[PDB]
């Protein structure tokens, strides 16, 4: 378990996800928090986190200075390396400007950068310096404008580093990492058997005799829910909202793969209700209001007519916690066996449960579907027309192997007459994100194809806007 | 002069622009023109154009025999070798169906095919087939499939090719085109001197001592014009109505090169009679309608208020042609010669190699009903988007580039398309570092610009413009 302790990076998830592509747990934990409570849980490392602020700024959050005295191998990144040479007996001084910039390492040694040879790129913060690093310790590593761009003890313990060798501009970051760890001697029990093993032994242990309830949309994660309640063998019912907002052919896909996994499935039809509740909506806010409104409603009445439910499970993934509602007289106990998992990891899970590439590897899909991708009211008509030019874009990207490179492929429907605009991006944690580049002849087919079998579309578009500054969704 | 004689091909316009390329004037007539009409302009040769229905078909054109009897150079195309085929003892059959298709020519010999070494890929019609030359002749061509791809008169002044040379998929065409002008023998006279000469001739007889009235919009046609007039002494009054839908700048430019190489010129603040008169409107039709209406009435005004103008010079172009009397000294010119003329009339290159702007002006690039801010949004926007396609040196590589504002809130439409014709269009494969580029610099200088988009769509099915 390597502890990551957050200074305000914008980096700091990143951290915590590269620990575990490198097969090792990984926790957050805020900066300045109490020597008992970084310790509580038995760290076999710990990574100081960069920050946006100067360790000379009052404001900035500072660690337990018993911190430093743990005996605990550590590793600091930018300002956390910062804080460890001023904690220290090393010094810092002011410097450069609170920006980051790629830089060429003129040295680099020791157990820290191994097998890292030849030129080795990193993503450098510019925030200040250590003119001197603690009495005793060598610096392993230089830049051209930084005679200190790493740090490292007399006894191999704790490194600090100028740069963040968890962003994909220090390509070898990944390797350094791994030094690290190999280095703190961390063992890698983060692996998917385990993780299984454990929410298999927990659900059960939990659930007991009762019955649980869930939610399942067709997405990965509450889909691998109900297939762990399945195959934990706990009593349990997975209620499928079909508000009629779905993909060509998404509910049919998904009843029959759950079902033939083992799962307790009922399916819900609610298209009518939810495309009465929408008519005349044109105010995204509003339509999200209504779909989460219509369809906490259809689940609280299957809640209560197949009840009783003493669980509801819910898919919580660790960046929730790292950050519909049903009525008051429904109380639930919560389960929720994702909540120290990312997205990927229950991905992962999902295949040691036996869920079929078909559904374990698609692509995101908003609880609102198709609603919240007509640029204004919602009919029937609108939606036949959005959900074929999707199915068409959707299927041009799987034969072309281009479906597996984008993060999220959508269409949106622009009333005039159709306006068609195909929308594709990249991106890691769904809060930046670069648009996708496709290659021209793809886009030139894909256009030509939906205008030519889906007349009602006159005009295809690609959207060219990265996040920041526009959402992934249109609406 | 080389004579075109059409037969409904949709190349048809293509080959006469092909022979200009190639130093040759040319017309086009119908395919079942009189003979006496076919030669009082003296050709030195014919070329007979493909077409889309069989020779069997009985309501399919016809030329006059006697034109095959002429002693005149010619060259059938598909169609046309169709008709010299059988018109001269040749034989012609059904065959596959109305449709083009890449060939190799198998081989080819002959002066007709003189340079053209290594393959040689042609545009073939698989509408019929010559299965017999007329007697005497040699099929000089063939392709897998087809025995007799092109054939050739003992005389060697008659050929016929069962493909179509003038476009670009036969890469080698236009060489075929100029081997054929060598063997007729075709003087090459179609020069731009040649053609201003004779243009500042006409304009200064046609016009005299009269009074002429002609509309500047910013387009390198009417500047053209304007300069023609000026060049040749005619007395003029250049009128430019400026209806406050142009692009940033536009009138300055315009304005400042047309008087500083003589053009008398008067521009028309007409900003707020368009604004107002287009208020609430939305329809791409009523738009229209509603801008034509208040330039006439603009320049209708002027004519008045300063005439009497005899004569009303238009820049009409042959294309087209494919209280006033009508001055259009271009009817008989392509967009492309105009522009070469501009270039010896001393016209600047900044406004000499501009895209297209319709007369419409920005009022067809809002998709929604006009106003003062959403074209200053649009003006800003499609003002970066042309910089940098300058700076980039793509500006050039294109036949037009515009930006249209979808009311949203704003999403912005980058468009832009490659064209022979405007008649036909390909959407430009920009870079795609490119567009990334231009998506960036119009979200950060134009805020209320949230979202850039790039149109996929080709001409057909779409038009170039959104409205
Ligand atoms: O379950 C959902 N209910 C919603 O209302 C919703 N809105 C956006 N998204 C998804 O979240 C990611 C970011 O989309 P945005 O950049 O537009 O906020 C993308 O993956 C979006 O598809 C939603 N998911
Ligand atoms: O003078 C003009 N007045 C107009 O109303 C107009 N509408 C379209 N265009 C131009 O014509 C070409 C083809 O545009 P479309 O494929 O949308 O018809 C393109 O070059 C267009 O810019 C116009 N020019």
């Amino acid at each position: 378990m390597v502890l990551v302790l957050d200074f305000g990076s914008q980096y700091t998830r990143l951290i915590a996800r590269r620990l575990r592509e490198l097969r090792a747990f990984s926790l957050i934990l805020p900066g300045d928090a109490p020597l008992e409570e970084v310790l509580k849980h038995r760290p076999q490392a710990l990574i100081l986190s960069g920050g946006p602020r100067s360790v000379f700024d009052p404001d900035a959050p500072r660690p337990d200075p018993r911190l430093f005295s743990s005996g605990l191998p550590l590793l600091g990144i930018c300002y956390g390396m910062q804080l460890l040479a001023q904690e220290l007996g090393g010094r810092v001084e002011r410097a450069g400007r609170a920006e980051y910039g790629k830089a060429l390492l003129t040295r680099h040694e020791g157990p820290l950068f191994r097998g890292l040879e030849g030129e080795v790129q990193v993503w450098m913060s510019h925030q200040d310096a250590v003119t001197a690093p603690p009495p005793g310790w060598r610096v392993v590593a230089e830049t051209e404008e930084n005679p200190v761009a790493a740090i490292a003890s007399p006894d191999g313990r704790a490194y600090g580093v100028q740069f963040h060798p968890e962003v994909a501009h220090t390509p070898k970051g990944m390797q350094i990492l791994e030094n690290f760890l190999e280095l703190a001697g961390v063992k890698r029990d983060w692996t998917p058997e385990h993780v299984l093993e454990e929410l298999l032994r927990e659900v059960r242990e939990r659930a007991g005799k009762d019955r649980v309830l869930l939610a399942v949309s067709g997405g990965v994660d509450s889909s691998t829910l109900a297939l762990l309640l399945a195959k934990a063998g706990v009593d349990h019912l997975a209620v499928f909202v079909d508000h009629g907002l779905l993909r060509l052919g998404e509910r049919e896909e998904v009843e029959g793969a759950l079902r033939a996994l083992g799962v307790n499935l009922l399916v819900v039809d609610a298209k009518e209700r939810f495309l009465k509740a929408l008519k005349g909506v044109e105010d995204p806010e509003e339509k999200r209001k209504i779909i989460g409104r219509e369809f906490v409603a259809a689940f609280s009445q299957v809640a209560r007519e197949r009840g009783p439910f003493r669980f509801l499970a819910q898919g919580t993934l660790y960046p929730d916690v790292i950050e519909g509602g049903l009525p008051e007289d429904l109380e639930f106990e919560l389960l929720e066996p994702f909540r120290l998992l990312f997205k990927d990891e229950v991905r992962e899970l999902a295949l040691l449960l036996g869920l079929p590439d078909t559904l374990r590897l698609r692509h995101p899909f908003p609880g609102p579907g198709l609603a919240v991708r007509v640029l204004g009211e919602v009919t029937e008509e609108r939606l036949e027309i959005l959900r074929r030019a999707d199915d068409i874009f959707t299927s041009l990207l799987r034969e072309w192997g281009l479906y597996e490179k984008v993060a999220q492929a959508l269409a949106v429907l622009t009333p005039v007459g159709y306006v068609l605009a195909l929308r594709a991006v990249t991106t890691e944690d769904f809060m930046t994100a670069d648009w996708a580049r496709l290659p021209l002849e793809f886009l030139d087919e894909a256009a030509r194809r939906i205008t030519r079998r889906v007349p009602e579309i006159g005009r295809v578009v690609y959207d060219l806007t990265s996040k920041p500054p526009a959402t992934i969704e249109w609406e």
